[PDB]
């Protein structure tokens, strides 16, 4: 029929094929069709993105200073084919030629109080505050909060905190050279032992082993131990590496 | 027929096929149909909400300040696609052309007075106090009383309080690092006790264990027990891991 024929948040491509500058024709009217007008698709709702929601819209519209979606010398959209845009709560925006939607509408992503996201950003960009952002940087997204789901971030994995109970210890194994919450340069698949009583949340590179509980060490008993390699102990005691010796009571 | 033909709060959808501007025409009337206000479906009755009830309505509509429904430059109806209305006792609210009926009309959510709703939300948004309500965020629904079902927030169970005889313990364990009654930091899988009498209604991190019950104590009898781990007793004694004493009426 030549009669194209839309409800009211909706909006159809013609094809122009005099130019085929295929263009949203925002809803509602009985807009009257030439074949220089090309209805291409369906009355389909295409729905928008719920309040604290977002979508992931292929070939986004490239937008002025003033966010007005441009058009070219012939009228057609100008689109960021090689692009994407982050669609938080907004109305129903009119899906442009071109524009296409990877990931229909989904929840926002949640993080419990005491869950971290493996923040890996996939593409080189820079942070809202401005300072650095390498092409594949970690970050730990902290506790309790939202985060705002980017192009340039993915969230690899849910990192549940690891609870370090009293008399319990996280035998935490990085796998890259960095540093540590105390501070001291911790390298690839040294095991280093943190006493921190709580829910240690791991880093991005802690990788968490087994949970080390304290030995039981009453005056009937006393722990006979080897040393595995020079350190100091907690008391403060210099020990070779393999050297035996007592802990007790005193 | 020509002749389309409804009963008192009864309304149709008219397919305007010279625009297909489908459009509610709220009964009751002797309205006549030329093919362009073409009928779409029954007078079946389209039964509203029972006071204090609630109905899930895909694709509702746009509501300005005044709550009106509005149209656009065609007459078609301003929907809401991708959001949703809970609607509460009202009248026979006329179906408007692309709003669904999600959920059918369904009584009002009951808690007992020692019952509790694992009140989640699955979809970030600002609560009525507005001070903030992440994505996913666990609060607690209280006692007597009647939750508003919302569109952001989901009942994934409901949380019978478990009842603390005296004499009787609770042996809490936290999925999550967080606090608990008392206040001290709660980290995951640790787990305490609570000696407060009556039915502890649980938190919404707090995964119910057995109700241990206190061992009988009489001067004939003493309890021998080995501490796990180092902590301080109910009288006050700091106790190694593994130390073993006795417990007696004294």
């Amino acid at each position: 029929e030549a009669i194209i024929r839309i409800p009211p948040y909706h909006y159809i491509h013609v094809l122009d094929q005099n130019s085929n500058v295929s263009r949203v024709e925002v809803g509602p009217k009985t807009y009257i069709r030439q074949d220089n007008e090309r209805v291409l698709f369906a009355p389909v709702r295409m729905v928008t993105v719920p309040p604290r929601h977002y979508c992931i819209v292929a070939n986004p519209v490239s937008r002025d200073a003033q966010s007005s979606v441009l058009f070219d010398v012939t009228g057609q959209v100008r689109l960021r084919h090689a692009d994407q845009e982050i669609r938080l709560a907004q109305d129903p925006f009119p899906l442009y030629p071109g524009e296409l939607l990877e990931k229909d509408i989904t929840p926002l992503q949640v993080v419990l109080p005491n869950t971290a996201l493996h923040l890996k950003a996939l593409l080189d960009f820079e942070d809202k505050n401005g300072d650095k952002v390498m092409a594949g940087d970690e970050w730990l997204f902290e506790g309790p909060g939202t985060y705002i789901p980017q192009k340039e971030v993915e969230v690899v994995e849910i990192i549940q905190a690891t609870v370090i109970k009293q008399n319990q210890a996280l035998r935490l194994r990085a796998r890259k050279e960095c540093f540590d919450r105390d501070g001291k340069e911790r390298v690839t698949g040294e095991e280093w032992l943190v006493r921190s009583v709580g829910a240690y949340l791991p880093a991005v590179f802690e990788e968490v082993l087994d949970l080390v509980d304290a030995v039981i060490l009453t005056e009937k008993t006393a722990l006979h131990l080897r040393a595995r390699q020079n350190f100091k102990d907690l008391r403060g005691v210099a020990h070779r590496t393999g050297e035996e010796w007592l802990v007790t009571v005193q």
